[PDB]
């Protein structure tokens, strides 16, 4: 019961890092063999870090607008001593180029494993909106 | 290396069962606590079997058209003695109501665990097209 | 903790009655001073039973199609010995006039009171789709 | 008969606070376990204060335009010594970015309980327009 | 206080007569100098009975479909011993040519006078939908 | 015959006051229990003065453009010693934001009563265009 | 004052003849040098009877549908012992090819002269709809 | 034969006055009981001078652009010693806001009477374009 | 003055022949070196009879519908003992494939010469609609 | 054979004059009783010079752009000692308001007579584009 | 001068053969090394007979509708004892699937050479419509 | 075999001259009796040099943008000692008004003759795009 | 030079087999490790025979319509004793469901290798239209 | 197995050169007889270097924006000692003129041969997007 809390804590940390534009921080939580389905891949299965490094260097760098993220009804499956899965709904509140409020939704899955006594994210599937807020 | 083959074999079996409209068969491979993201849920996270039982009783029952399914570039992560994850691209070839050929694509993730010495599917995330071919 | 279960049980019963087209049954669970916000009222606050009696006599009577209803993440507030409130999301699966599957969503609130030792529904607010499935 | 007046008085106070952009004031009238259905949640059931805190910090702060709000035909149910429900129609008059007059309508439900001898709002369902005037 | 009830009673009777297609009955309640604003006049002020006699002879005659009419929040002004005014909102529920339910709204004013000890309708203004249900 | 002239005279005075933006003047001619149907109410029946006070404070204040109003074919019913009704068509000529001429039409009903030996307007129904010229 | 009545009587007779499809009757009331502006002339000024004779032989012949015509607010100028002018608005109620009611408006001028002690129509200008009801 | 010339001469004079923006001149040629059908009246029959006085004070005042008017195929009926009617087609050439040439057509009727030994225009019907050139 | 009448008479005869579908008759009135501008030539200048012979053999042959043709304001120039030109406007009334009346306009020029003591048409220019009625 | 050359020479001269904006020159070649069909007349037959004088005073005056005109396949009929007709196709090359090249086509007829030993143009019919290049 | 006639004669013969659907005849007039630009080639340069043989076997075979072809203003260049070129405009009149007349235009070039004392067509360029009439 | 090379060489030279805006050079290679089909003629067959001289004086003069032209798969027929024909596809690469690259295609035929021992172009047919690059 | 002929011969044979619906024949010419880019794969790289086997069993089986295929300008590279590449343009002529002719274009590459002394196709890239004719 | 690595290495080098705008470098890796299918050729098969030289001189020269290219799932066939083929999917990430991120996909084939002991690219087929990123 206590193990579900630390998956949600770790997941929160990861999302924080991304919104902060901290590539250094992000690289410590992801497995170096990470794979992902996301809208920016145009239906392709991407693998490794360097496809993502572009957005941390050229988009997230300029992040100045106020933002808020809410995680709704997380379901955690624990499937060994060192293995976990989480499914959740994500709401992001942001302000657009007109100065008006906006909200966008994505539905998301992450898979976790614990090599060397540290949790690492090995896979990610993002659906509905992209990871960055929709336009 | 040999453990990746049996995940792909088991995944194939599951997809076969669905196309066949065999609810009995389908219920043996899924965990009774299965959860899923799929377009038919309208962005909601559904849990348990009875949301799916409707399509096996009222749609799949009438399945008469010829169909072919191809799995492209499956990536398998093995994350314990009894835990596995698979990501893949799915192409379905089918014939429409005009009698013309059609093809549709979905991109898909499944998570697997082995309680009682049998593999069970615990989570599913489907993206692009629905599980049944698009119109 | 046990009182939340009987609100969800009673709410289920009410929804059953409506789908069944049982006006007799429906009249026993509702307060005779019931009020409602629903799309069929065109933004107006209707009160009493006879606005609803039309659909039980002229629409629900003919109900023949297969249907399934799922209640997602019900939140119950208990606010006295004899007073309760419930908020929930409703998914309805149905088959259309072409013979194709459909799903529709509504988000809903009900308020309950217990005069004479029996639960009665005193107010209802329906949002998104109407009470009957959308077209 | 006298208890219906103090529900309408309290409801008026709450709406005043929101239009004024007074988060401090707003937090005293709402229950800390408040839940709401509103268009900004995109069909989701939100809970707690911090989803709302964003608009008091980033939108309502800048409120400068003249505004008027009218409550039409409030119906109050009183359902214990310490429990009440109110349904009402809301008209808001405002001036747009062109300097022209506008009016918008919402239809609304609030549920009230009296712990510690003070009325607290425990649930809210907003329909038609959002809480802030429509564009 | 009692005089407001008999205006609402008389108004109900008139609406009944129209839906029934009873021209004989309708002619007894209206003043022979009746005037009206209604959508069928195309923005013109019509006077006397023979413009209306057409619909009782050629449309209302064929009235076979089920119908229900609800009067919402009637306001009555009494302005002498023998003079009254009523404003109200009207909801009509009907079934269309596809066999589907429909609802339409009109907002309406009637003026009443009592020559020879019998109430007579002297003016009518109809707005939103026409007197017969909208298509 | 002479009593029809003073209703038309009084009605003219009222319309003058509105176009002039004289709230003080307007308040003396209307009954404090005035009710109205007008397009700005969005199909609702408004009552009392403060819904109208907004336009005298924020729109009519700025009235600078040339305007002309013509009343066509007024019909007056006199229904006691102290009670009257008037129906009329209104044409307004105005100049738009391009500097081009425009004309708009509304069709209108007013009801009058004479408490304390002074005529007061008790009800108003406006149809076609709003009270202010259309855009 | 009495001479205005016989112009309206004569005008009524003419309109009757046209709706009846009586070319014989129509030819007795019109001057043989009649001229007209009407939509069927496509902006041209037609003169004499034979342009009109086509519609009495090929359209009006088949006239079977129920019809009603109302003349609103006729203004008559009398301009000698034997000379008159009339301006009026015409409403026609008719039933369309779907079996639904319709109404159309035209605004019309006729000029009259009395050679040989009988009134004759010398000119006609028709505007808005054509002489026959609009589609 | 000679009397047809002076009607065309007088008609020319009137049109000149209007294009010149000479309200003084215009008032001498029209009967004080003039009536008209024109597009600016929105299908209504206007009477007297003050509806027209607006355009001489606020539009025609600014008339600066070059203009030319041509009268085509005038037909004159003479119907007493002191009574006449004229029907004609009018072409107006003008330059638009882009500096490009434009032409517009109207088809027109005027009725004339001679009280006190001076011709006066008693009625006017304008069709196609308005009196001022079309945009 | 008398020579203008015989040009209009001859022109009438020609138009009669065409509507009648009489190629024999048509060939006697036209010069064998006839040239024409008409919409059927697609902006080309056609010469001789055989381009026209197609419509007399394959379209005009089937002419069964009622038709009427009116010639408006013919202008004739006579330019020798044996040479003439005519310009005119043509209105055709016809019944369409729905059984509804229609009217179409063309504007037309013909040139005439008298070799061997018989008038012959040497050129034709047709504008607006084609020679046969428009669809 | 030689007489066809002088018609084409004279026609060229006329077109030159128009493009040059020389009203003086143009008036010497046209008959004072000239008539024309042209698009600027809106389907009407204009007669005399003053309708054309407008374009020489207000459009052609400003002619500054480069222009070229080509006459294609002129057909000349000679129909007396002093009477001629010409049909031709006209291509005009011009530069538009963007500075891009444009070409437009018209198809044209002119009729010529020789009073007092000088050729004069008595009629003109222009089709496709107007006389000035199309936009 | 006489050699231009036999090119036009030979060209006529070829077009006859095509419309007749005579592949045998067509093959005798074309060079076996014929090349062509035509719309059916989709912008490609086709060479030899077998691309054309398809339409003689599967389209032209069924040719039943009446057709007429006119050749306008042929220009012939003769460029040796045995070499010629022709440019021309082609009008085709035909009847469509509704039974209505149609006309289509193409502009065309053919090149001719005389090996073995017989004229042969060596190249063809077709522009505007295809060789068969347009739809 | 060697004669095909000098036709392609000469054709290249001509295209060079046009792109260079060298009218002097262009006039030496073309026959003074040149004819052409090109889109700028609007479906007409133009003859002689002066229609083309306009573009060398008013468009090609300003040619400043970079351009490249490629000739694909030229087919040459040689049809005497002094007579030749060439068919080819032309690709032009250019930069537009936004500064973006563009490519356009035309398909083209030229006919050549050798009077006085120098090759001269006698005919040209251009299809798809115009001679200058498309917009 | 002779080796280019046998590649074109072999390529022709393959295309024949496909149009014939001969899966047996097709399997002998392709390498069992064949890969392809084609529109039916939806941008994916397919490998092996069984994706293609569907169309030979369910589409090509029913092939009844007349068809013709033309190969334009094949370029062959020979790159060893046993290795070759071919690029070509393909035109297909076919008849549609209306019975009208159609043509479609694809541009295509094939790669060939000679194991065991027999040519085998190892790769295919198809662009523009699909392998079967476009709709 | 080792030979597949050097094809992928060489292919990477080529793509690098293109993005860098290094024409010198690009010319060393391509065969001087290179052929290509690419969208810029408009369906044509181009051959040699000078069609490509335009983009290295006029587009790639200005390349300043950040860019990233990813090669997905390369398949290599090796078909001799000196002959190879590669098929791959290409994703390009770039920033647009608004400063927003973009991604585009192409699917691509290259053929390689080793004359003189150096690998040279002999053919290229590009599909989906062009070689430069899509707009």
């Amino acid at each position: 019961k206590a193990r579900k809390q630390e998956i949600i804590k770790t997941t929160e940390q990861l999302i924080e890092a991304v919104n902060n534009g901290d590539f250094e921080a992000y690289a410590k939580i992801c497995d170096p063999g990470l794979t992902s389905f996301e809208p920016e891949a145009l239906g392709n299965l991407v693998e490794g870090m360097d496809f993502h490094r572009f957005y941390f260097e050229n988009l997230l760098a300029k992040n100045s607008k106020p933002i808020h993220t809410t995680i709704l009804n997380p379901h955690v499956h624990v499937i060994g001593e060192d293995a976990a899965c989480i499914a959740y709904i994500r709401l992001t509140q942001y302000i657009d180029g007109q100065g008006r409020p906006r909200t966008s939704q994505s539905e998301e899955t992450r898979v976790w494993h614990r090599p060397d006594g540290k949790w690492q994210n090995v896979h990610f599937h993002c659906s509905g909106a992209p990871v960055a807020p929709l336009q």
